[PDB]
């Protein structure tokens, strides 16, 4: 139609120290056809500082030498390009239409800044051993004059990465993802994965980090192996087991529960023993992702000597 209105994406991101188009369209009744349209970008912060006003050329001393206008307003386009970004331009950011006389219209539509620093590493809530699993690295590709190389940092044994390439968000917007994809065992638990942005002809280069929380079933690495006793001694079996997360560890013996407790180590302490102690006795681990069990005999065949 011919109604007052504006279109731009609601949130837009950047990193800081490089720059950022805010793509931007508006509309108006046809019937004024003022033949010279005008037009004010406002930012967050009661007496909101001015980006851009193509009157009077004013700018804001925070926006001077960093904003400027692409694209005709005469052709309805109120594109927006910000450079040498620093943490102080994040906020909103809308725009108002002049037609002159009394047609001055503040649109409703806003659009958000978040400069940032470090690219956006995404892991699934979940990650278990034995289980293909994808992790993806985000960067803002919104800066026309800065385009980010993206790389992996710590990735040897996760297999190389499959670069998606410059990928359409909503509203309208620009991102570069690359992929991982792979199956972890047990040993890429705590996996340090990180991920770099680069910008050619810059000094600019940001690095995010992030590690690999990898689930794996218990398995007991830690167990006695046939146990011969003296009479009347003391005797501790330990049982060790190595799981994400700590598993639970039960000792046992026909049937019974000797000692339980949630621990990734776990000691069984008989005193006094006598031959009645004889038998297999049992230790269980046991997870959120599976199980192991070891046994161990124990034999009481030395004779206590007299003191
Ligand atoms: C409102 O005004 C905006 C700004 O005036 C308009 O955005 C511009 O749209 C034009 C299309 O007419 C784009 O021009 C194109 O640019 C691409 C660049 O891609 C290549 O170049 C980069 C670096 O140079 C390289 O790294 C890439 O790999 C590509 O090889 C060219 O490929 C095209 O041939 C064409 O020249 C402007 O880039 C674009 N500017 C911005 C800041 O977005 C917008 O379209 C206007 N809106 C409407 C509705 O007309
Ligand atoms: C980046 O390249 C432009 C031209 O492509 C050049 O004018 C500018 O000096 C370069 N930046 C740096 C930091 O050298
Ligand atoms: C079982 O092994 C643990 C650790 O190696 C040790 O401390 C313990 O004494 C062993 N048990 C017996 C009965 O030797
Ligand atoms: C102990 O582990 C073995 C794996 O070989 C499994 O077959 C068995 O059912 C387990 N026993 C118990 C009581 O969980
Ligand atoms: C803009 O001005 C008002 C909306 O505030 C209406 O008369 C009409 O939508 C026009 O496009």
């Amino acid at each position: 139609s011919g109604h007052w209105g504006a279109w731009m994406p609601s949130t837009i991101s950047a990193f800081e120290g490089t720059c950022v188009s805010i793509p931007c369209r508006f509309d108006f009744p046809d019937e004024l056809r003022p033949a010279v349209v005008h037009g004010v970008w406002y930012f967050n912060s009661n007496y909101p500082p001015v980006v851009f006003k193509s009157r009077t050329q004013v700018v804001h001393e925070s926006f001077q030498g960093r904003s400027r206008l692409l694209g005709d307003l005469g052709l309805r386009n109120c594109t927006l390009l910000l450079s040498t970004l620093s943490p102080e331009l994040g906020g909103k950011y809308y725009f108002r239409g002049d037609l002159g006389g009394y047609n001055q219209y503040t649109f409703s539509e806003h659009s958000v800044l978040d400069i940032v620093n470090t690219p956006n590493i995404v892991v699934p809530p979940e990650v278990v051993a034995g289980t293909e699993v994808e992790v993806s690295c985000m960067v803002p590709d919104n800066c026309p004059e800065l385009r980010p190389e993206l790389s992996w940092l710590g990735h040897e044994g996760l297999g190389e990465p499959t670069v998606l390439g410059r990928l359409r968000e909503d509203e309208g917007t620009w991102v570069q993802v690359s992929l991982l994809h792979f199956v972890p065992t047990r040993e890429a638990n705590g996996h340090r994965l990180g991920c770099q942005a680069a910008f050619p002809n810059t000094t600019l280069q940001f690095e995010g980090y992030a590690s690999l929380d990898v689930k794996y079933p218990p398995v007991i690495v830690e167990m006695n192996s046939s146990v011969e006793a003296i009479e009347g001694s003391h005797v501790s079996l330990l049982c060790g087991a190595d799981s994400n997360p700590p598993p639970l560890l039960t000792w046992m013996r026909d049937g019974m529960v000797l000692r339980e407790a949630v621990a990734k180590s776990l000691y069984l302490d008989l005193e006094e023993v006598t031959p009645g102690e004889d038998g297999v006795y049992a230790c269980l681990a046991e997870n959120a992702y599976g199980q192991d069990n070891r046994t161990v005999e124990l034999s009481v065949m030395y004779a206590a000597a007299a003191h």
